[PDB]
Parts: structure tokens; sequence; C-alpha cells
């Protein structure tokens, strides 16, 4: 039923995880809610300027509007708040973004950001963190954090297995975990909430074989497996050992004197690799301190939640992170934050983070040059102290700038 | 069997919730492993120096070694590593401190820091974090946390309740989720590692029943809930709706304009404390970007673990974090970072957080002045850019002093 597909259009395809991509491309974007409506505008300008820019019009993207969230309700019915139809479009035309998305409380809806994230199997969250020179940090050298986070995104805790305390079906969970497993650690059975968080083989397994493989083509320096090991053994222990086991079994990794740790060289280039670990806990602590020794971070879906917004915060980036899902059939790249409905509407907030998972969405599909210049337009309007709402509550000397007028800065910067 | 008790010593005693504390009390102390050897004959040093000093020689405490993790199998057989008299001592003699344990890989034995934290109750973890003045701080402005968080210790993932892939129990568990319980968001169910995340209403209004009454009795502005409720709602979404009950039904909490905030009023002051909520995740960055806003913290296992250490860091502190584990019936005050057995026997960490940990222990017993007096020689000792290792290898225009001489200058300082 009702979705508008172009005239002028073409759709990408696939040859073997390298896809096919035409001069004139069908890319779907979802509004998103609340700030959706002001950023999702100015992404569309700057991507469409960039690469008008960067093929003096040989090429053009053709935007399809598909539904998703509360904009969903309005067009098909107050109850449906993820269409099928949506579903079977992204994989389709393989590869959309997004702007935000938050769930309605009063219905048991789960995460629409989650339930995408996994109906369509996009198991690694790559989110970059880099200081973009000139942005507001509260850290003192904010310039040191070069980092990309690769998230497994199909399980952990945020899966969603759990059930309410004192509710029918959580009681027999409890029954049958002290009796028949023999579990006495429950310190309080009775009003209490189960939740189940699982590790698989195959899954951790081509999370790292996705992060490595990124390590090769970027030429970059570690790759670091962060877990609470220690204590949660045999989920996110069972991650760093499966991470290193194939590091050595795809890889040919090596040790590095005595362990744990490995090296892989890098075909291509011939620099050595390194396959570290670090507690989860502890890291968090690493980053602030020893930022420089990490580069590619490696983990399960719910530290990583944790590590990316703990980052992008550190760099001055709340409001700037770009991010990606990516799957073995299609991709969805997104804006990072929430959809802050108290600025909606009256153009205010920046636009940076739909803008750089737009930067994503385009060297993925191999248009590098109008990637490289909306980043050489971002880091210029920055660098110009010309600006919006949360940069400017917080910086000397700059000029205030619109949603909308922040996008033309970009724009007259590339 | 073997552990010498004192002869000129009385035992601390009960009488709800106050305790007796006598003028020559029994402290049993547990070295610690690697740095403990170094960090334990400092802190000892100085809280006798700081009640020779306040209480003018009235006052002695008769201090008692106990025995737990690698110093412990030299005593008593290279595989206890636990034995259960010291469990029975910190409950007789009410209050112990302890340096760094770490576990050892290979005998399928859990944490002994978690071993204790719950086979003796004790279910508030709490870990205060201020800035010293003058401590190098790799954020802007540390000065801004004066946060104190409160961390449920007997549940969460931390528990230890997890079976290994492909073993015999854990494939009975996944028959009867999928079976039994109609669960398909395994995403790969072969060779897939399972843990169980607990939280029961007793569970956690006894730690937030804790933290509320922290906050009465210490003149403090909000309790802030921080949790991943939105994604974990049955678990730590009840956490935060059952912590809201418990200011409701126990504290007379009434709304702030249209919720979800409340107002609790201090019956002793009259000031009005705030109990606010924020997603986990995106606590992660307002502790850098606004930590004037928070002060009490209250949350479940792995949170607290992971807000701890981001906040020490932050803060400068990650070798000086103090730490309590307090239950209803004893208490442990430990050193909070690693066993760091590089550096052992050479006495050059810095003692600061197990002898913080002893500031909290002595105030707790409510000796209140001569934790006041070890609070102002660190204070001055730091101020006196008269510091240790890891403090001097990050500042410019200081005197470099191992373990033994910064205790001395802790007692100079006061």
């Amino acid at each position: 039923s009702k979705v508008v597909v172009p005239a002028q259009g073409k759709k990408i395809t696939l040859q073997n995880g390298k896809l096919n991509v035409p001069e004139n491309p069908i890319i779907p974007y979802i509004e998103g809610d609340g700030i959706g409506v002001d950023v999702t505008p100015a992404m569309l300008k700057v991507v469409d300027a960039a690469v008008e820019k960067a093929y003096k019009g040989e090429r053009k993207i053709s935007w399809m509007e598909i539904y998703t969230g509360e904009k969903s309700t309005q067009v098909y019915g107050q109850d449906v708040w993820l269409p099928a139809e949506t579903l079977d479009l992204i994989r389709e035309y393989r590869v959309a973004i997004k702007g935000p998305l938050t769930t309605p409380v009063g219905g048991g809806i789960r995460s629409l950001n989650v339930a995408l994230r996994q109906e369509l199997d996009l198991y690694i969250c790559l989110r970059p963190v880099r200081y973009y020179q000139g942005t507001p940090s509260p850290v003192k050298h904010p310039e040191l954090t070069d980092m990309v986070i690769f998230r497994e995104n199909s399980e952990d805790i945020f899966a969603g297995i759990e059930w309410k305390a004192d509710s029918a079906d959580a009681e027999k969970v409890i029954k049958f975990l002290r009796e028949e497993m023999g579990v006495k650690k429950i310190r309080f059975p009775e009003h209490c909430g189960i939740g189940i968080k699982p590790c698989s083989e195959e899954g951790t397994k081509r999370l790292v074989r996705a992060a490595i493989e990124y390590a090769i083509a970027n030429d970059r320096d570690s790759v670091t497996l962060v877990h609470k090991g220690n204590i949660m053994k045999f989920t996110e222990g069972a991650f760093k050992d499966w991470g290193y086991q194939l590091a050595r079994e795809e890889f040919g990794g090596e040790l590095i004197d005595g362990g744990p740790w490995l090296k892989v060289k890098n075909p291509n280039t011939g620099k050595e690799i390194v396959i570290k670990d670090v507690i989860a806990d502890a890291f968090l602590q690493q980053i602030l301190l020893r930022p420089a020794e990490y580069d590619v971070i490696a983990c399960m879906n719910l530290n990583g939640d944790y590590i990316s917004d703990a980052l992008a915060a550190q760099v001055g980036g709340i409001g700037i992170a770009p991010g990606a899902n990516i799957g073995d059939e299609c991709a969805l790249f997104e804006a990072t934050h929430g959809t802050a409905p108290k600025y909606a509407g009256q153009d205010k907030v920046n636009p940076g983070s739909i803008i750089l998972s737009a930067e994503m969405m385009l060297r993925h599909m191999g248009w590098t040059e109008a990637a490289d210049l909306i980043v050489k337009g971002m880091e210029g309007a920055i660098n110009a102290k010309t600006v919006t709402y949360d940069f400017e509550r917080l910086m000397d000397g700059a000029k205030l700038l619109k949603c909308s007028e922040f996008g033309d800065a970009i724009i007259e910067n590339m």
C-alpha cells in the first residue's frame, strides 16, 4: 500500500559482498521523529550538494521516504509502529538512512531502534569516534581519540528475553532453575525479574571477522576485545577466547612474547596488527587516561552502547557521533542521538550526527569522493567557528547558526 | 586452627544498627596479594598515628591478620583460597579491611573479591568519588565531581549463574527456553553460552533504602537511579520503578511538576532532596559533560562497577579510590585496585586507596576525628607535591616518594 517509488532511479544490487551501485540509485530515508524533521532536510541538502560538486552532475540520488515510528502511525493507523513494508524495502534497496526514533511506553513494544538493528540481522553496529579539530570537549586531550567501535548487535542482554516480576511465566523459570538446575545463588527468589544474556561462537566470530577485515582494509594499528570476562566467564569470557581463536585459525595470528596478546601481519602493507584484551571496567578508565593505545574496539551489545556513548561525549560529540548497522544483505546508517521533542520544529539542533552517518553511507557505496567532501565541509564549518546551539552554549567568539544554515555552512566549505 | 587473636583487645558488638565500639577494638585486616604487601604496612602506620594524634593515646586498635587469596594457600594448603574461618571472623568482629585480591584462572573459582562481597551478604558497595585538589586529572574540571556511588552487590549478572557453551547443563536450558517458554530471539542456539541476570523487589529496595538514608544523614542534594531500563525493562526497569515506589511509600516523596522526578524533604534540615533517573548510557556522557548535577548515585552491580571506575579515572583517582562493602551484620573496606605483581615488594605504588578505605572504616566506627585527620594529611601530602610513581609519572616540579615515605608524608600533614 502507500509508499511512492521514483521514476528516474535504478536500484543497488549485490554480486558477492561487493554491491553494484548505479549512477542514479534509489536510497530510502526514514525521517525520524522529533528533531528528525529538522535534521533530515539538511542531510538531504548537503548529500545532494556533495554529489553535484564531486561528480559535476553525472551522479544523482533519487530519495525515497519510508516510514517508522511516530510518523508511521500518521500514515498507516495509530497501532503500526513498524510496517513490514519498511523491512522488505531496506533488504531490497540495500542501504537506507534514518533519523531518531523512540519507541512508546505503554504497549510493551521494544526499542524500534533495536527491532530493526535485529529483524534485518544487522549484526555490526559501527560507530567511529575521532576528534573534529575545534569541537568543545571536556577532556584535556581529545585529539588522541581516533577509535572505531565494532559492537555486536544481535545478542547479549540486549535481545529482549526476560519476564516481569511475579508473572506466571517468570515463576516457572525460577522453579526450573532452583529445582532442575541446582541453583542457589539467587539471593531473593520471590518478586524477582530474570533476564537472559546469550553469546554464541557463530555470533561473536562474525563480529570479530568483520572487525579484523576492517583493521586490514584501513591500515589500522590495534584490535582490542573488551569484555567483563573475569566475572562473566561463559558469555563475555567466551567472547575473548573465541575472538582470539578466530585470529589464530582464520588470520594466522602468532604470539607476542608470552601472551595473551597475538600478532597478525597486514597482507597489503606488512605492518604487524595487535590483538589485545582489556577488562571492560578497566577500559572505561583507559579511554580517558591512555587513548592513543587503542584504535579499533570489538565488543558485545551492551558494552558497545556504553563505550560509544562514553567516547562520543569525551571528544565533544554527543550530538555529532555517526552510526551504521551493517549486515550481510543490507545496511542502515542512523543518527545516534535522541528524538529530543522539546526543540523539534524550530530548526536549532546539530545535524552533524545524521550528516556524518551519511559520509559513512557514501563511502560504503564507494563514492569516496563525496564522502571526503562532506568531511571537508564539516571540518571547515566548525573551524570557521560558525556553528549551532550546542556547540555555541560552550564556545567563545563564534557565530550562531540554525540547523538549515549549518548545512549551508558545510556546503560553503567544500 | 592457626590465626592469632590479641590479648590486650576487646570486640565491637551490635545494639540495633548502632554498634558499640571499644576504646581498644580488634580490627581484622587481610594483607592482600601483590602490592598488598606494600600498601597494607603503610595503611597500618597512618591509622595508628591518626589515632595517637586525635585521642592522645586513649584509643588504640589491636590489629589481627586474617587470610585470603594467595597468602592463604601459603598458610593453609595450596587449594584453600577462602578459608571458612575468615568468613566467621568478619561477622564476629564486625569490620575488617583488605588489600587487593585476584583470583586464580584454572580452578573455576569465582572472584574472591566478589565471593566475600556476597557470602557475607554485604549488599551495598559504597565508593565515594571526590576530587582531591592537586591530583592530575585528564578532564578540564575534575572539581565538579563530588559523587557517592551506591552499587547493589548481591544481584545482577554479577551473581555467577551461567553455563559453558556446548555443555550438558547449558543445552538443557536452551531446550527449556525454545520449547517450554516459546523463545525465538536467540539468534544462534548452537554453541551458545547463557547467563542469568536477576533483580528482586527486596534486593533493590534495601539498596535504595540504604542510599536515601545516606542522602539524609549527609545533607546531600540528589539521588540518581541509573539504569538501562529502556531495553532491559523487567530487571533494570523494575529497579527504577521499585526505587521510586520506595521513595513514595517509605519516604513521602511528592511529584516535581509532571514527573517522573520526585521530592523528599530532609527531616533534619528542610532542604528538598531530588529522586531522578538517567538511562545508564546517557549517564556515562553526563558525568563528563555535566557533573555538578549529580551527587549520590544508586544502581545495580554491573553499572556501578563501571561508573565508579569511570568516575575514579576522570578525577585522577584509579589508584586512590576508596571502597566499602556494607551489610546488616558487618562491613569490609577494601582497596579498589588490582594486585599489580610487576611492582610488588619494591615499595612504589600509591597506598591512597587502602588508606582512604580506612578513613571510611574509621567514620563507620564513629571515630570521625581520626577519619578527618587522615583526609587532612592526604590533602596536604598531595598539595605539598610530595608524592608517589603514579602521580609523579604525570606532574611537574614534584618530589618522588616511596610507598613508606608517602605514608609518612600523610602523618607529617596532620
